């Protein structure tokens, strides 16, 4: 117990510290907007903890310090097992709630990119005429598409390969709750539960639309100014919840990220004193 190994001390921390910091590089960086962007992220975290399974095998000691400061923040074998929870359980969700309602939302941007076309010119100067029929077609077609089951629309549990993956009740009421979702989104499927996208507003959109009447022959309506201009600052309120909700998630997602990078920095705050350790010398 009385030989010395600096150097291999020193190779075995320096691996680590850099592979940890490639992960942090890649976890900070890559936006979890797509199945392509995650699998980067979930790849990123499993060479963290595969770099600490290694660490762990190394023969570097740590002080008594050091011990305290992991047990705290979380003896090796201990910390690469809760990294690796956080990661998957709650890290990787919020991951694929982001990608999910990115891909979501981008389907409600194109619809509102269509609305210029859908606003004509009325018989003067004083009225519009709203093509109420294309644009509530289009919404309905975006709800019906969403209000399904699948890889597209489910935000908990992560989907994989095959089958749809369902969570007791009480979990997905968990996550339901963690996201700051309406009742709405939690979705019986077979043995268990998921959570959806919310299509609260889109739904209202919808009934706002019929509220305006029954458009005439061409399956448009003609409206006075002051009528569409209420009905607009409706439609945009509604916008602004989607909006809204998108917002929440990804902020809630980026500090997912920043617990776990939180993390992350206690590892390479550790790594970091050991290498110190072995360079250091009382004179
Ligand atoms: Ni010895």
């Amino acid at each position: 117990g009385h030989m010395e190994h600096r150097g291999t001390d020193i190779i075995s921390l320096s691996q680590a510290a850099t592979k940890i910091h490639q992960a942090q590089q890649t976890l900070q960086s890559t936006p979890p907007i797509s199945e392509e962007n995650n699998d980067e992220r979930t790849l990123a975290r499993q060479q963290l903890t595969s770099s600490l399974n290694a660490l762990a095998k190394s023969g570097v000691s740590l002080s008594a310090e050091q011990n305290e400061n992991l047990r705290s923040a979380f003896i090796w074998d201990m910390v690469s097992q809760n990294i690796s929870a956080i990661g998957d359980s709650y890290l990787g969700v919020y991951e694929n709630v982001v990608a999910v309602y990115t891909d979501f939302y981008q389907a409600f941007s194109d619809i509102l990119s269509k609305m210029g076309g859908w606003l004509l010119p009325g018989k003067d100067g004083n009225t519009v005429k709203l093509d109420v029929t294309s644009l509530k077609n289009d919404l309905n077609s975006l709800v019906n598409k969403y209000n399904q089951i699948n890889s597209n629309t489910v935000l908990f549990p992560a989907q994989s390969g095959s089958g749809v993956k369902v969570a007791t009740e009480a979990e997905a009421r968990q996550w339901l709750s963690e996201l700051n979702l309406p009742n709405s989104c939690l979705k019986s499927y077979g043995s268990g539960y998921v959570v959806t996208v919310d299509l609260t507003p889109l739904q209202k959109m919808v009934q706002d639309i019929d509220g305006l009447g029954a458009p005439g022959k061409d399956s448009k309506l003609e409206m006075d100014n002051a009528k569409y201009q209420a009905w607009q600052s409706g439609f945009k309120a509604q916008e602004e919840n989607m909006k809204t909700t998108l917002q929440t998630l990804t902020q809630k997602y980026s500090n997912a990220n920043s617990l776990y990078d939180n993390l992350v920095k206690v590892l390479s705050s550790t790594i970091s004193s050991s290498l110190e350790t072995a360079k250091s010398f009382l004179q």
